[PDB]
């Protein structure tokens, strides 16, 4: 058992009150009411995040995490938000997005954040179903949160594998994915023969919720994978008990417009 594997086991001791004082406490959060009313009113011409995914991967990026450029693929992208993030950046030439949803919550939502011409969205697909085409960038952020830490592992050692898969079709390609369950011992050791063929490393982003030992693995940074998950699983066992609440931050706008 390891680090993760106890909070994971903490986590689904709390009561439902301690799950919701614990899942936001000290985390970073995008204020999304106008957005979310946007959205809900059926606006198009926005370019307010559609989704909280588009902070996370803009973090990453301006944090200099990832390489964002050329021939974009988005697997799994659920609403768009980091199709719309990617489509919206200089290096970033066309965004091929594919998610399962056809219908729903987690569909693709049609915005006019800027670069929208330039993404195609494949609704109905399941990635797993596809073989890998060609690609400067691939991104994922597929992993399903579960109780159970043992089908966590196994969801996010698929992804690392799906990874593999387009790597071994596009070699040079820049990747970001996320790793949803990187306290695993069998997931450390997927991820680090990735990392030893292809480089890269993990790190968490601060809009991440307590809920979820989720971190980002890129080929463009680095640092030991063993390393890099202690550190976070110490502080998400810390953090139960921390009283303060979320930091409430402005939501991305990207704007609108074609490129
Ligand atoms: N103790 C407790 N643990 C829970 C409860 N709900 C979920 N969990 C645990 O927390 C994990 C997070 O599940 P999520 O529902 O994705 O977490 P979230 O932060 O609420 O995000 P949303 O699903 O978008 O609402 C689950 O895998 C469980 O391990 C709960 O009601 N009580
Ligand atoms: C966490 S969401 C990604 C959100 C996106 N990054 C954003 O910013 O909005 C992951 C999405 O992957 C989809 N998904 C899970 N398994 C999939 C599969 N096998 N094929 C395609 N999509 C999948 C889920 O429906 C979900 O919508
Ligand atoms: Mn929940």
């Amino acid at each position: 058992m390891t680090l993760g594997d106890l909070w994971k086991r903490r986590l689904n001791n709390c009561t439902k009150e301690e799950f919701f004082a614990y899942r936001r406490t000290g985390i970073l959060e995008t204020e999304r009411d106008k957005a979310r009313e946007l959205l809900r009113k059926g606006e198009t011409n926005m370019g307010l995040a559609v989704s909280r995914g588009t902070a996370k991967l803009a973090w990453l990026e301006e944090r200099g995490y990832v390489n964002l450029k050329g021939e974009v693929v988005d697997l799994g992208c659920g609403r768009g938000g980091w199709s719309y993030y990617a489509a919206s950046r200089p290096a970033v030439m066309g965004v091929k997005a594919y998610t399962i949803g056809g219908k729903g919550h987690e569909a693709p939502k049609m915005v006019t954040s800027l670069g929208w011409n330039l993404i195609k969205f494949r609704a109905g697909m399941d990635v797993f179903t596809m073989q890998p085409h060609r690609a400067d960038t691939v991104m994922c952020d597929i992993g399903e949160s579960s109780p159970d830490a043992a089908i966590e592992g196994e969801r996010t050692r698929k992804v690392i594998l799906l990874m593999e898969q387009w790597k071994n079709r596009n070699p040079s390609a820049s990747c970001v994915f996320k790793v949803l369950a990187p306290y695993r011992p069998e997931v450390i050791e997927a991820l680090h023969r990735f990392q030893l063929q292809w480089g890269g490393g993990l790190v968490r982003t601060p809009f991440s919720r307590n809920s979820t030992h989720e971190m980002y693995y890129s080929t463009a940074i680095s640092g030991n994978i063993v390393n890099s998950v202690n550190v976070q699983s110490r502080k998400l066992l810390a953090r139960f008990g921390d009283q303060r609440g979320p930091i409430r931050v402005p939501e991305m706008d990207l704007g609108v417009g074609t490129r």
